[PDB]
């Protein structure tokens, strides 16, 4: 057991192992409080997150377990990993506080591309890395659900990691009106058409790749309905085959009220883009999610010829998510979380 020290940071008590020095607040949210620190054990600059009210309800205690299980599992170059997890408690009886440690991230994709377009070579490398990370995530039957530029960290060498997985239901208010939180969402999840699956992430990659090529948001809708009209104008109104797969009767009736439109010519929309970039966008931005290209298929597309290496695109160890259908008490989720904290093995 390391020695812990206490200090108060912006009306918040922090009790952390001595290895973590020079803590300074970086962010605050509903989820918790975040400090930058220097890790004397590894020489890395790190983010330390103190979870807020981790065991306040069953909903909160289950979210805390979900987040720790997910971060402990993810071991890939293009995905955020867990450097450390600690509690000051010396027993389950006094356990209340959970702290998560990850590599400090300097810039997100917005910081390299806010109101700006990039070279084709930069777009190839950046989208290759997202898909390498998604092949790994999807091989464990994990759906990210919230891919957008602010959830992608990038360094001065254009190296990229995926972070901030979807682990809480987003609030109704958070998805309302002119907001980046909805611009990257697949239509089937934005409007609750049907049970969604991992193909929602590929729709988000199509929206990010379009915005790197043009320097403009692809579908910046002022609300859910405006955003759907922008989508259907590019990819066309749905045929009978997709209309059948929409479980909601009222969602089906609403779509049928719209005048029919054909799919546009993507070479006339993405003027001057590499023809291989236009071809891959037509394969991602498909309205019927059954027909979209998968991350494993996209890695073999000619657009990535200079980066693709089928001996260095690894898959994940199996991930058990059976806990998600388990009905447990607060103290039972808390005990499961405690065991996961004490069994943590640091990376080499
Ligand atoms: N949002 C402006 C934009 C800029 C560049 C390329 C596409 C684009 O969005 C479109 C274009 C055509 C139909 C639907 C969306
Ligand atoms: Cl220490
Ligand atoms: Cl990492
Ligand atoms: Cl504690
Ligand atoms: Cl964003
Ligand atoms: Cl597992
Ligand atoms: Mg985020």
């Amino acid at each position: 057991r390391p020695t812990f020290y206490r200090q108060e940071l912006n009306k918040t008590i922090w009790e952390v192992p001595e290895r973590y020095q020079n803590l300074s607040p970086v962010g605050s949210g509903a989820y918790g409080s975040v400090c930058a620190a220097f890790d004397t054990k590894t020489g890395h600059r790190v983010a330390v997150k103190k979870l807020s009210r981790p065991f306040q309800s069953i909903i909160h205690a289950k979210r805390t377990y979900r987040e720790l299980r997910l971060l402990k599992h993810m071991k890939h170059e293009n995905v955020i990993g867990l450097l450390d997890v600690f509690t000051p408690a010396r027993s389950l009886e006094e356990f209340n506080d959970v702290y998560l440690v990850t590599h400090l991230m300097g810039a997100d994709l917005n910081n390299i591309v806010k109101c700006q377009k990039l070279t084709d070579d930069h777009v190839q490398f950046l989208i290759y890395q997202i898909l390498r990370g998604l092949k790994y995530i999807h091989s464990a039957d994990i759906i990210h659900r919230d891919l957008k530029p602010s959830n992608l960290a990038v360094n001065e060498d254009c190296e990229l990691k995926i972070l901030d997985f979807g682990l809480a239901r987003h609030t109704d208010d958070e998805m309302t009106g002119y907001v980046a939180t909805r611009w990257y969402r697949a239509p089937e999840i934005m409007l609750n058409w049907m049970h969604y699956n991992q193909t929602v992430d590929i729709w988000s990659v199509g929206c990010i790749m379009a915005e790197l090529l043009t320097g403009r948001t692809l579908f910046p809708g002022t609300d859910h309905i405006d955003q759907l009209k922008l989508i259907l104008r590019l990819v066309g109104t749905p045929g009978a085959e997709l209309l059948k797969k929409i479980s909601s009767e009222s969602a089906r009736n609403y779509i049928q009220s719209l005048a029919q439109m054909p799919k546009m010519n993507f070479a006339n929309v993405f003027i001057g883009a590499n023809p291989l970039a236009v071809d891959l966008l037509e394969k991602m931005l498909v309205l019927d999610s059954d027909k979209r290209i998968t991350a494993a298929q996209a890695l073999a597309h000619a657009y990535f010829a200079q980066y693709h290496d089928p001996d260095d695109e690894p898959v994940a160890d199996p991930y058990d998510q059976s806990f998600e259908s388990r009905d447990l008490l607060i103290d039972e989720w808390k005990s499961l979380t405690y065991d996961e904290v004490i069994s943590f093995v640091p990376p080499p």
